């Protein structure tokens, strides 16, 4: 009606920037409507860098409590594009394993079990759409010890199942198959889940590294070495991460059903 | 900073609605301040937008046979907007209601190539038809349009789109797959080469085309395809194999299709 256009300019003119939240293709800011309380997150993406599938993940998972609702989104071919989303938490799983722990953050085995069940279930829900998250890692799993609610975030590297893969994302989370340029598949996400599970359970990275120069093929020798036992977690928890990170996919929990039926995740 | 919001709002404020484009989602012709180039602004109803429509636009940005998207505004509690190129005042349907074989061969090669490029993303258009193929008669240029029913390969299917373009496999509720698009291409190819619908129903009787159930298409595919009189034997062989009921007798893949003598 031509009021829509100016309403878009009117609505998205209410938002005011409070701070920069992140540390690049994108930058994330704390936002707020003038005179209104609720805090949002406004993500500004550079021109000619947007992964259109990031929009789909928000929409497809709108009704899943472990994904982040998208309130507004403006894409411009010849400029910046905006995503205005909920602010869900100040913390993430990396905060609970990092070396600088001034706030006495810890995740015991029970907390890891619950997080992993939620993560696996949430990623499975996404996978029903034949989309993979493709950058699952501690920094993209928001969590705080008051809500204790897990939010999967940053769908900017999401991909359609079956398409040719390339070396996007974080190398040290690459599955053997992604290193070998196999098509995007759910097993990519499940391997990253395995690394996350090892990290929150042990507070250490599974494989033998200290790193800007680490390359995908450098990971393969490391995957061939024994996975260290996590000393102070259960035998079931150890058996879980071993089978999550088996080099041979034919010995690995590489599917939803395999993962969710393992003793560790059962009660 | 906040300057980015101002600029983002500013860019979209340059567009002005000129007129609506139907007597029938609503599509409008739009103009931009400082451009003679026209655009198409498509306002989609809240709650019913297929997110993948946006992806097809973006993924096919550099393909000349898809429509370029310039802006997209989404509001979870409002109306969403797509601002895209205005490419043509008509489509292959309007244009068929006298294409010679050579002209049809070019259109088919272009369409098959364009759709193959889309299929590299494991996306299927899923509503290929004459009315969704815009055609600039001046430049003989083809544009695939209306990605509102696009789907990802391997997801379960339902009876969306246009029944009379449904493949045997879509009628049988197989998962979405490239062959859905290729069957529709076969119908398009038959239509432009012959000016007629291949199967034994009155395509000018609207009520009947709209009412026919998917299951009732399958007996029609059993019948032999009428020969197209004044086109090549190669052309006739092409449409015959594009629309073979038995998929083992059908050109159901890009490599199969593009290697047929008619397209060589
Ligand atoms: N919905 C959100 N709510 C709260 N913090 C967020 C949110 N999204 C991103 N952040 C923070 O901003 C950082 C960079 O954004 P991103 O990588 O896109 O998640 C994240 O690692 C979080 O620290
Ligand atoms: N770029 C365009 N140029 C001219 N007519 C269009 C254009 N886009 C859409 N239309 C008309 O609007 C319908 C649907 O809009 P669309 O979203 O572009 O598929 C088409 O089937 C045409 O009738």
């Amino acid at each position: 009606p031509s009021k829509s256009i100016s309403r878009v300019a009117q609505e998205l003119s209410k938002y005011e920037i409070l701070k920069k939240l992140d540390e690049s293709y994108s930058s994330v800011y704390l936002c707020k409507k003038k005179g209104e309380h609720k805090r949002f997150v406004c993500k500004i993406v550079k021109p000619s860098t947007f992964n259109s599938l990031e929009f789909d993940v928000h929409i497809l998972m709108r009704n899943n409590p472990n994904f982040i609702k998208l309130h507004n989104f403006v894409f411009n071919d010849n400029g910046e594009s905006l995503l205005i989303m909920d602010y869900v938490s100040d913390g993430d799983l990396f905060d609970f394993v990092k070396m600088n722990d001034t706030r006495e953050l810890r995740l015991n085995e029970a907390a890891c079990k619950k997080i992993i069940i939620t993560l696996v279930t949430a990623l499975n829900d996404l996978h029903k759409n034949n989309i993979v998250h493709n950058d699952v890692k501690l920094e993209n799993l928001l969590y705080d010890r008051k809500k204790k609610r897990l939010f999967v975030c940053d769908y900017g590297l999401s991909r359609i199942v079956g398409t040719p893969s390339f070396y996007d994302g974080t190398t040290v989370y690459f599955s053997p198959e992604k290193i070998r340029h196999e098509a995007y598949q759910t097993s990519f996400d499940w391997w990253a889940v395995g690394v996350v599970a090892y990290e929150i359970l042990s507070t250490e990275y599974p494989f033998d590294i200290n790193m800007d120069a680490i390359e995908p093929k450098d990971m393969l020798p490391l995957y061939s070495k024994p996975l260290p036992t996590i000393e102070h977690v259960s035998k079931k928890a150890n058996d879980f991460v071993r089978r999550m990170l088996a080099l041979d996919i034919n010995s690995r929990l590489s599917t939803y059903d395999e993962i969710i039926k393992h003793p560790f995740l059962c009660f």
